[PDB]
Parts: C-alpha cells; sequence; structure tokens
C-alpha cells in the first residue's frame, strides 16, 4: 500500500546545478477541431493563444495556450516564438489536419483502457462560482462539484473529452 | 489545410473577468513505480518533490513535482497544501498502489494508437548539454537532438514511457 512519506522522500535526489534553469512548459494535447478547443480554452477557461505554428508538410498547427496578458505577446515573429516557448505551463493543442471532417476519429482521453494521461487541473479562487458559470455555458461535466466523496472539487470536459480538474488551492486541507 | 491565422484569432475570445485568476496549476500523469519516478523526476530532471497526498480507502497516492526551490515550501502541513497546489506548471503523479508488482500492468503514453495526450516538455537553456547528461545517466530517448529532422530539439522517456520533450526557446526561431 504505497510509500510513506519518508520512504518518498528517500528517492528525491537534490537538484543538480545544472537543471537549475529548467522549467515545465508545454503539455501536449491532439485536437480533433481546433476552432471548438480555441474557443473553450479562451471564452470558457480565459486563457490566452500566445502563439500559432502551422508545418504543410507534415499537415498539422501548433496552438499555444496560456494564462498570459496578450498585451504582453511580441510583436515580431521571432522574439514572440522565443517569448512564448519560455513561458511556464503552457497549453500546446497539436491539429492534424483533416481531423475535424472525419466522423470516425476521435483521440482518447487517457482515463480508460489503456490508460496514462489523466487531467489538466486549473487552480480557481472558488469551484463553486467557477461551476456555476461553466453550467450556464453549457460545459460537460465529468464530476461537479458535490458530486462524490470528494465535494470541493470538480472535473470537466473539452472539446476532445479530455478531463480538466477544477481546484481551490485554499480549501484543500480538508481532503489527504 | 488547417487554419489561417485570421480564423485561429477569430475563434478567440478576451478573458472573462471571471477567470482572471484562474492558473494552469497541474498535469496529471499515472506511474507504475512511484520510487522510478521520483528518483527520475527529481535526480535527472531537477524537480522538486512538494506535497503528497495518500488515500488508503481508494488505494492510491499523489506526487506533486515541481520546479521550486525546496527552501519555498511552507513547514506547516495545511499552509504547504494550499502553497503547492497554488503553484504553477506542476507534475502530478499518480500512484494507484499494486501496478509495481504486477507484471501485466503498464501505462500507455499516448503516441500509439489510440492516440491523444502527446507529451509534456522541459525549456532548457542547453539542449545538446542537457542529453549529453541524460545519456551519461543512462535515460532513455525517442530522439536525440540530431536525430531526424528536428535537429535541437530530444525527446526523452520516463520510467513510464512517457514522452518529454527538450526544447531551447531561444533556438526554435533559429532552427528554421
Ligand atoms: C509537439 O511539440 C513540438 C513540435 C512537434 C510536433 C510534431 O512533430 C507532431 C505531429 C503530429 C502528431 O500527432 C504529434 C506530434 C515541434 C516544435 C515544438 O516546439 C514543439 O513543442
Ligand atoms: C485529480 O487529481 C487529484 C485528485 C484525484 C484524482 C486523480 O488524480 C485521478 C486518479 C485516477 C484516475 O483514473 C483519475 C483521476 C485529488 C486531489 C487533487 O488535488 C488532485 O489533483
Ligand atoms: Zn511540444
Ligand atoms: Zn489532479
Amino acid at each position: 500500500g504505497g510509500l510513506t512519506d519518508e520512504a518518498a522522500l528517500s528517492c528525491c535526489s537534490d537538484a543538480d546545478p545544472s537543471t537549475k534553469d529548467f522549467l515545465l512548459q508545454q503539455t501536449m494535447l491532439r485536437v480533433k477541431d481546433p476552432k471548438k478547443s480555441l474557443d473553450f480554452y479562451t471564452r470558457v477557461l480565459g486563457m490566452t493563444l500566445i502563439q500559432k505554428c502551422d508545418f504543410p508538410i507534415m499537415k498539422f498547427s501548433l496552438y499555444f495556450l496560456a494564462y498570459e496578458d496578450k498585451n504582453d505577446i511580441p510583436k515580431e515573429k521571432d522574439e514572440k516564438i522565443a517569448w512564448a516557448l519560455s513561458r511556464k505551463a503552457t497549453l500546446e493543442l497539436t491539429h492534424n489536419w483533416g481531423t475535424e471532417d472525419d466522423e470516425t476519429q476521435s483521440y482518447h482521453n487517457g482515463n480508460s483502457d489503456p490508460r496514462g494521461f489523466g487531467h489538466i487541473g486549473i487552480a480557481v479562487p472558488d469551484v463553486y462560482s467557477a461551476c456555476k458559470r461553466f453550467e450556464e455555458l453549457g460545459v460537460k461535466f465529468v464530476k461537479k462539484p458535490d458530486d462524490g466523496k470528494m465535494k470541493g472539487l470538480a472535473f470537466i470536459q473539452d472539446p476532445d473529452g479530455y478531463w480538466i480538474e477544477i481546484l481551490n488551492p485554499n480549501k484543500m486541507a480538508t481532503l489527504m
């Protein structure tokens, strides 16, 4: 039954100095329809589209979303790429051209065989106010705030059905 | 042929004030064996274990990793949960107890059918130096920096086989 705190921490090395400037920059998800996905992440969740890359040979596009003030995005192309790819906590959406037109195609959300990735998670000031608004907007839920044993935590789904955790960090010390 | 720049932006909404303090707090991956995972993410990648939660009735644990200075971790348990779950860009590792003693179980990395999730990525000052060190330490690679078309970009594998991009933001314009 799992590692104790002490045992887990025994498994943790200090950071080599060579890694001291490393940052966790992106999480990449493939999206069926980038129009729907852009609309959800910006209008529903209040992210900003900070960069778009197209690769006509490989027939895909990349869309980088972040919680960033659009007024901070550099105007010049090279500058813009360097800035967006050095932001922490970006969402990279990959659009393989032609999926949005293919009724037989969908992506897998990791939460059923074969499992792996589970979710991204958004910290909000208030899970119940955020979720009321998501409800007014027609968002699909996996788990409402008062559903289940883990009250005060929610899961919604994006247009591909990827799961997104809605957590309030300042309430969460009544859970462990 | 994928979206135009104009058509992409046209599907973007400004951020509703209800989202003004939202942040992208976590990516969750499921891990077969936390002992290997914690060693990798801390010793190899230089992350810090900032919080561990255990759920003995549901038989799992959560491990929160992040690029944070271990001297910023609050000393007190409840403040620590609130600080840790309000950090941007955490990796959340879920260990369902028992997987690590099951030769018939393995997690899927999302890069073979059925695809969805693709990878996380770490921005680094120096892709080649980082990956020389990874090689020294026995790390498994999907793509060495000089392999294939996209020179100067790498993908490594974690203990469960999740792909991790290794990029230098300031070469990603140049490397044309
Ligand atoms: C996906 O991450 C990247 C890529 C690379 C993207 C791909 O090669 C890709 C194409 C189709 C697919 O199904 C999955 C991946 C290229 C540059 C870059 O900065 C970056 O972050
Ligand atoms: C959702 O991840 C959490 C959880 C709880 C749940 C999971 O991580 C999860 C595990 C297995 C699965 O198949 C789906 C989801 C509980 C508290 C918390 O802060 C947090 O981030
Ligand atoms: Zn990427
Ligand atoms: Zn989570």
